[PDB]
């Protein structure tokens, strides 16, 4: 059954059913605002976002349906998943808004880490749940692309979800943590990435968690990128080859050759097993990279690690990502995915 909606000025008029009370400015989040909310159904403090403008262009409408279609999908402890999904339209033909529900979450890791060394005890549990969390999103052939500590939300427990998975070139302009957990590949278009993106990004927050900073505080792109060579040394003639830009690889090639650190003087003091796994992650060649999978079987996790509670994911079709729709289109399969939900237990 339909509930009964009631309206309210926020950020804009909200419209959300009865039991969605005491609703608070939050912020922003993901291609719209987020609200703060008493979920008097279930008793959960919620997350409410109002999507501004879902189809008022191809970009927009397809950007609505991916990010619903994602949210649907994920049902994994250490993900953001999705509570409930609704509209005051009571057909297609008057649907025009969308709303998204999920736990409110205390803070973020950047809250968390406060300029600030974690202890290698806290390091190891919110990593394991980062990697345990990316494990089931890979599983599913979904990369985050931008992983980095505002997206990773934690409760008092220490209990870690992952946010905003599945940026304007302005907004990646100098010195500024929306790149400096990319890895380079991507941050310099040297290829047709994967999976292995976000565990580079996994890399940077272990590191920072580690030591209070962030591990490469680049100025710009290129500044980055030498304080990324500087550590892990500068690409050999196999990666090379494997940089499919005639143009990247060619300003590679201009930098003088250097050898990779030893990370064991870069992380003085910390303990050798996440010496080692940054190693494993911080690999400059994806291909080689540590996988979550693989990470959550090493040594660093052995008093969390437990092959039987790290599950996978159902099979995500994302064959429409390939598709070209019109607006209305995109906007009648965003309707039936709204209409289509089911809550979760
Ligand atoms: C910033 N942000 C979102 O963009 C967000 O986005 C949504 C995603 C899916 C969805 F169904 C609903 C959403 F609102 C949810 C969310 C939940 N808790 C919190 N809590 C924050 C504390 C600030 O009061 C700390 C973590 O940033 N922030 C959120």
């Amino acid at each position: 059954e339909r509930p009964t909606f009631y309206r309210q000025e926020l950020n804009t008029i909200w419209e959300v059913p009865e039991r969605y009370q005491n609703l608070s400015p939050v912020g922003s989040g993901a291609y719209g605002s987020v609200c703060a909310a008493f979920d008097t159904k279930t008793g959960l403090r919620v997350a409410v976002k109002k999507l501004s403008r879902p189809f008022q262009s191809i970009i927009h409408a397809k950007r609505t349906y991916r990010e619903l279609r994602l949210l649907k999908h994920m049902k994994h402890e250490n993900v953001i998943g999705l509570l409930d999904v609704f509209t005051p339209a009571r057909s297609l033909e008057e649907f025009n808004d969308v709303y998204l529900v999920t736990h409110l979450m205390g803070a973020d890791l950047n809250n968390i880490v406060k300029c600030q060394k974690l202890t290698d005890d806290h390091v190891q549990f919110l990593i394991y749940q980062i990697l345990r969390g990316l494990k089931y999103i890979h599983s599913a052939d979904i990369i985050h692309r931008d992983l980095k500590p505002s997206n990773l939300a934690v409760n008092e427990d220490c209990e870690l979800k992952i946010l905003d998975f599945g940026h304007t070139d302005d907004e990646m302009t100098g010195y500024v943590a929306t790149r400096w957990y990319r890895a380079p590949e991507i941050m310099l278009n040297w290829m047709h990435y994967n999976q292995t993106v976000d565990i580079w990004s996994v890399g940077c927050i272990m590191a920072e968690l580690l030591t209070g900073r962030t591990l490469f505080p680049g100025t710009d792109h290129i500044d980055q990128l030498k304080l990324i060579l500087r550590l892990v040394g500068t690409p050999g003639a196999e990666l090379l080859k494997k940089i499919s830009s005639e143009s990247a690889r060619n300003y590679i090639q201009s930098l003088t050759q250097m050898p990779k650190m030893n990370f064991a003087n870069v992380f003085i003091g910390a303990n050798p097993l996440a010496v080692d796994l940054l190693e494993k992650m911080l690999v400059l060649d994806s291909d080689k990279r540590i996988t979550a999978a693989q990470a959550l079987a090493h040594a660093y996790f052995a008093q969390y690690h437990d092959p039987d509670d790290e599950p996978v994911a159902d099979p995500y079709d994302q064959s429409f990502e390939s598709r070209d729709l019109l607006i209305d289109e995109w906007k009648s399969l965003t309707y039936d995915e709204v209409i289509s939900f089911v809550p979760p237990p």
